[PDB]
């Protein structure tokens, strides 16, 4: 699919080590301090997509398919899928070449993505230095076709971070030398098949900043769909030019300010709301970046807080916000692991419910924005637009006029008080009717043009017309 295809998508990204197994078992252990494969299969996924679609997602993105180191290092197994040895078999825990067709298969019929993460920046080794028989990995079985050995140590000189090596003397990641034209078109060959044979509709692209620019474009175009970079940089004057050379990157610029915003009571509006203003300026398409707060490579939300309007607010905002929303499988259910490993927590040891509270709430925010897309082919296209802030608040428009949906914002947590907030800049008509579409109460615009936006136990509103809501299942 293409970038245009994915600008109404919204993501649901999981482990498959972590998120179903083929025997369904909620019970099953999955300690994360162990490292280990814990069974999660691609038939595991198909089996779970009703909990997936029942959130409103439109898509998944799944972890590397391909054949990984085959030992438990001293930092435990593969199952992440980062460590790959062999491009051309895929990793036999998560199941046959059939089940991932399977699941390509099952999510089509269902009208929805398959998103799959890949890596070309490197290969795995457990053990480092001499230690690496270049063999073991295929196609690229020879020294020749690797940078020369050397860490990583000057994040800040770009040629290191292309050229030098990630991982260190325990759990190597040879860096391939992505200079050379073998191994080019090696990559662009290999990625445009993949694509072809599982019928993969986009690509989350791993370590794209240690990957020199030149090699993108050929590999963005032989994949033949939307591609998203891990860009893995909070300065958007570092990872937004990376939009130049890919389709999308993962909106670390915005996840910072947004994680701060919320984290706490005493969080920064002002840091989040020029964070969406830089990027909307600065970044070649803000609507082609993916907005999160929480994924495998960052303490989960909750482990900040456990406040639960805390959690509504800042999933509220992933789904509202310019660009393809992403959820992290565990968010939805409240985990609260810190880094690596504790954030790669089963998803199956929840019991899966879907009338946990933040099941509810992505439920209801990406119901108004599938919903609103439907109506308004301009939604996708126009940039959020924050028309309000203070200690507290932040609030902001995104759609054609007439048929906006404008999200009012709170860090005052579970705790907050009750009391009206009087809005200007929404761009509704006096004595329009607005539905809160989280809440299910209506709002009516006054003389002035200012929506009285009642505020009320920290809670997220979500404001829609309600005759723009005539025949939806939305708050009936
Ligand atoms: C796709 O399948 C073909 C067999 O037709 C094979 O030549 C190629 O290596 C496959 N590519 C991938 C990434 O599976
Ligand atoms: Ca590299």
């Amino acid at each position: 699919a293409t970038p245009a295809d994915w600008r109404s998508q919204s993501i649901y990204f999981l482990l498959t080590d972590r998120f179903a197994r083929t025997d369904g078992s909620t019970t099953a252990t999955c300690n994360t301090a162990d490292q280990k494969y814990c069974g999660g299969t691609w038939q595991g996924i198909i089996d779970k997509l009703d909990y997936i679609q029942g959130m409103g997602f439109t898509a998944i993105w799944i972890t590397p398919v391909t054949a990984q180191l085959p030992q438990t290092t001293a930092y435990g197994d593969a199952y992440h899928g980062y460590w790959q040895q062999d491009i051309y078999s895929l990793n036999e825990n998560y199941g046959t070449a059939d089940d991932l067709k399977a699941l390509s298969s099952a999510l089509h019929e269902r009208g929805m993505y398959l998103m799959v993460d890949v890596v070309a920046n490197h290969m795995g080794y457990d053990g480092a230095g001499s230690s690496v028989d270049y063999s073991v990995f295929k196609p690229f079985s020879s020294q020749d076709y690797f940078h020369p050995f050397c860490f990583i140590q000057n994040y800040e000189d770009q040629t290191q971070v292309e050229d030098c090596w990630l991982g260190d003397n325990t759990v190597s990641l040879p860096d391939l030398d992505t200079t050379k034209d073998v191994v080019k078109n090696e990559w662009y060959d290999w990625v445009g098949s993949l694509v072809s044979n599982y019928s993969i509709d986009g690509l989350r692209i791993d370590t794209v900043k240690h990957v020199q620019k030149d090699f993108w474009p050929g590999y963005n175009k032989a994949a033949g769909v939307y591609c998203i970079g891990e860009v893995l940089d909070g300065d958007p004057a570092y990872t937004c030019p990376y939009q130049n050379v890919m389709d999308g990157v993962l909106n670390y610029p915005i996840y910072y300010p947004l994680l701060n915003a919320f984290k706490s009571t005493s969080g920064s509006m002002d840091d989040l709301y020029n964070m969406i203003n830089t990027v909307k300026s600065d970044c070649p398409d803000s609507t082609l970046l993916g907005t999160f707060v929480e994924n495998h490579d960052n303490p989960r939300f909750a482990s900040y807080t456990n406040d639960i309007a805390l959690a509504k607010n800042v999933a509220a905002f992933i789904i509202l916000n310019d660009g393809i929303p992403i959820i992290y499988a565990g968010q939805e259910q409240h985990y609260a692991g810190g880094n690596d490993p504790a954030n790669r927590e089963a998803t199956w040891l929840s019991g899966y419910p879907t009338d946990s509270e933040l099941y509810k709430l992505i439920a209801s925010a990406n119901a108004i924005r599938n919903y609103a897309i439907s109506k308004d082919t301009g939604f996708v296209t126009y940039k959020n637009w924050p028309i309000y802030k203070d200690d507290t608040t932040i609030a902001m428009r995104k759609g054609t006029d007439g048929s906006q949906i404008v999200t009012i914002l709170s860090n005052k947590g579970a705790s907050g008080d009750s009391y009206t907030l009087s809005l200007s800049g929404a761009g509704y008509t006096a004595g329009q009717q607005l539905t809160e579409v989280i809440g299910c109460t209506t709002v009516t615009v006054g003389s002035d043009g200012n929506v009285p936006v009642p505020m009320a136990g920290g809670l997220p509103r979500v404001l829609y017309p309600t005759e723009k809501l005539a025949g939806s299942k939305i708050c009936s």
